[PDB]
């Protein structure tokens, strides 16, 4: 039945994307009700970026400094405020296409769909994971800033990511929609080290469950392990520790397949130690770690979105 | 920076997905104007499937045998016809969300976005390739039939695929939206061998160009080759022949990178012969072949969609 990097449908988010211009910067903004959210670095010139005082830069801005275009329609900015690193432009018009939404702060490991936009217009949609070092390995160009990551539960869009910058290593960094960066990053043009990246253990397990649901059973082995002995081996291969919360979230998949998490863990231990012997799991020769337990359930059980 | 399996935004297609029920079979249909398109095997019982006479089964169907639900809204079927393997249900209501669209028959190697649906509701969106054996390596479950593949050019949705069946090997087969199967497949429960699957050479090349644009240069080697000497090696590794047309299509990427196609070919030759030596290209330990030259340009140049 197959298994793919599968994104949410983008329709609900497409209707919220606007173009926001200030000074020499055009990026994207998120139009929900009568508010447009965008990265506040839109207010900076090249020179401001080196050491911005955002409180002072904003005081010196006026509503008229901001041009927001929604399609062929200029939105008039009637107010402006700043929440952490997100700029909130109050506009004259509530988006008639505002979906049900929440703003959620996700954890490292968790995945979301990205709607990459340029000039307020969607370019494409792809699935991403928040890396343990709070970066995301996006596909973003110049003008992508303001693009958002989201999940959908039933009819509710949970916005969890807004893109702010690309680091020198080519990976991306951003905020929740309350404006707080994921990770030790600041919206300043100053050198900033991503922490060292690790592998999202709980996701690799989830993906192995996915492999079992799709028939692949070769990696199932006769060994068993304790959580602690597993985490010792994990550590050595630059894997995130497996928590009890992780074991609990894998519960559904363990019940669906009948294979216990610690059993699956022992199978992963051996994959880590010995390798794959030129075999593949779900078409991959590497252990894939950008699928959450929930992502697997949703793809393997057929969860739809209203 | 970065490179992902990136699907078109699904919004324009989300509004066309309906639920079509007939007897006990529920699948998806495509609601464009006052017509709903779905796979005609929806009219078959388990027993009909073994050797259906579709002309006769349909004559014995009535408009009232078909339940079409669009959201929480029953569409009344007021007519039914059959085009090859697609059922066309005339309904009382033109879809108010019908986009600009064409129905296009794609060729093997070309890619498209799939909006996987169940019960007329989208589950996810992902990028796919028409395999050289006219199958697609989808992610589809029971009830996915009627789900469509599409591309978007400016504001126009080109529908190119409608899902009809899964083969025993777990790969999928379907029709264009005129109802003609891709490949030697029939909407009948009779054994059907997919031809042997080969690798889409021109796409692997395009993806290597993508790798070069994203900095990866290790696989570039000092060798060069003739097209014919390349195709001899390709054959041995189950790669599609490289045509002159393929070399011409890769022109843009060859110009962007400055690496000539035959030069890139020699780099692929070596990858095929020697392997990767535990190195990776764009995070992958396998040669990826589900990105067209155009897909690479589009993602690396940032083309948007309205
Ligand atoms: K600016
Ligand atoms: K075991
Ligand atoms: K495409
Ligand atoms: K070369």
């Amino acid at each position: 039945s197959g298994f793919r990097k599968m994104a949410f449908p983008s329709g609900k988010v497409e209707g919220c994307m606007v173009q926001v211009t200030c000074g020499t910067t055009t990026l994207n903004g998120l139009w929900l009700d009568d508010v447009v959210y965008c990265p506040r670095h839109v207010i900076c010139t090249s020179e401001d970026m080196l050491n911005p005082n955002y409180e002072d830069l904003l005081i010196r801005k006026s509503n008229h400094n901001f041009l927001v275009q929604a399609g062929n329609v200029q939105l008039r900015v009637i107010g402006h405020s700043m929440q952490n690193c997100v700029l909130k432009l109050k506009v004259d018009t509530a988006n008639p296409k505002t979906p049900k939404y929440k703003f959620v702060r996700i954890q490292p490991g968790q995945t979301f769909s990205v709607l990459a936009c340029y000039n307020g217009s969607p370019s494409g949609v792809y699935q991403c994971a928040m890396r343990p070092n709070f970066t995301i390995k996006g596909s973003f160009l110049n003008g992508s800033c303001g693009s958002v990551g989201f999940n959908i539960d039933y009819d509710c869009v949970s916005f969890c990511y807004m893109h702010h910058m690309e680091l020198p290593t080519g990976v991306h960094a951003g905020t929740d929609l309350e404006g707080n960066f994921y990770g030790p990053f600041v919206d300043r043009q100053t050198a900033q080290a991503a922490g060292t990246d690790t592998t999202i253990t709980v996701n690799v397990l989830a993906w192995l469950y996915a492999a079992v649901i799709n028939g692949d059973r070769w990696f199932l082995n006769r060994f068993t392990t304790t959580l602690n002995d597993f985490n010792l081996v994990a550590m050595k291969y630059n894997y995130e520790p497996l928590t009890q919360d992780h074991v609990d979230i894998l519960g559904p998949l363990s019940a669906q397949t009948g294979i216990a998490v610690l059993d699956m863990c022992a199978s992963l231990k051996e994959l880590l130690q010995n390798g794959m012997n030129g075999r593949t799991i779900l078409g991959s020769a590497l252990l894939e770690d950008e699928f959450t337990p929930f992502d697997v359930v949703r793809q393997c059980s057929g969860v739809t979105f209203q």
